[PDB]
């Protein structure tokens, strides 16, 4: 299929150069497969979400999205316009409050709800998990997300907007999942984007357009922009059968688009996502 007059990630992910703006990608689109996205909540009445998108989680008083940040990673992962896997099963869990805010204990909790709840769902094709959410470094944390990782999900973790090593943040610093960078649109690393040698891979995360509460749409920066690329390819690629969630993460950068992008620091990977689809 292609999608033209795609956002740019999109274009990105499935082409070899910077510059293009059609979204190729095998009209299976994710379909029987999820992905969780652990973070403010989502619109789930948004129309770009085509009844894909629900809220099977809350710690607050309310499921919905006050905050818009976990709508746009949402809808990055697979809404019809601006997501990657526009055919999977978004399920929100609001660990986030409406300020974007989360104890670091329910943010640990609702790992250990996914790592449960995917045995209340139907995901023949597997389950994604997209964490656009980070802090100082928690062992805590990280081993929550290892968890995750290791209950079968595929586990997509924001590197941080510190620029800085993510070795400090969590659960970025969790080596077992994968820890996204963020690249902007000429394919430099987003000036924002943490690195070090516990990154796996770099995503689109530089004016990233998706969206929004309100049934509206905004572009935003962020490896919280960055992390819905991958996981939404992630899904996007198990529902080929092309990999398993224990390995996608490692096949994902086997297959990245290899040293192309500028300003890595030595000892960073410099692997872009790549859906390598063919048309």
């Amino acid at each position: 299929a292609a999608q033209t007059n795609a956002p740019w990630g999109l274009a990105r992910i499935s082409s070899t150069s910077p510059g293009t703006s059609t979204y190729y990608y095998d009209e299976s689109a994710g379909q029987g497969s999820c992905v969780y996205v652990i973070d403010t909540g989502i619109e789930a009445s948004h129309p770009e979400f085509e009844g894909r998108a629900q809220m099977v989680k809350t710690y607050y008083y309310s499921s919905r999205d006050g905050n818009g940040h976990g709508t746009h990673c949402a809808g990055t992962v697979g809404s019809r316009t601006y997501g990657v896997a526009k055919k999977t099963q978004l399920f929100g869990v609001k660990v986030l409050d409406d300020n974007g805010s989360g104890q670091y204990s329910t943010i640990i909790a609702g790992m250990d709800f996914v790592a449960s709840d995917k045995n209340n769902r139907n995901c023949p094709k597997g389950v994604v998990a997209s964490l656009s959410l980070g802090g100082g470094y928690s062992s805590s944390v990280n081993s929550a997300a290892a968890r995750l990782q290791s209950s079968g999900v595929m586990v997509a973790v924001a590197a941080g907007n510190n620029n800085a090593d993510a070795r400090n943040y969590s659960p970025a610093s969790e080596p077992s999942v994968c820890t996204v960078g963020a690249s902007d649109r000429y394919d430099r690393r987003s000036s924002f984007s943490n690195y070090g040698s516990v990154l796996d891979i770099f995503g689109p995360g530089t004016s990233i357009l998706s969206t929004w509460i309100g049934g509206s749409t905004r572009s935003i920066s962020g490896t919280s922009m960055a992390t819905p690329h991958v996981a939404g390819l992630a899904a996007y690629l198990m529902t080929l059968g092309k990999t398993t969630a224990a390995s996608a993460c490692r096949y994902i950068a086997d297959t990245a688009n290899k040293g192309d992008l500028s300003n890595i620091p030595f000892g960073t990977v410099n692997l872009l996502a790549y859906n390598n689809y063919q048309a």
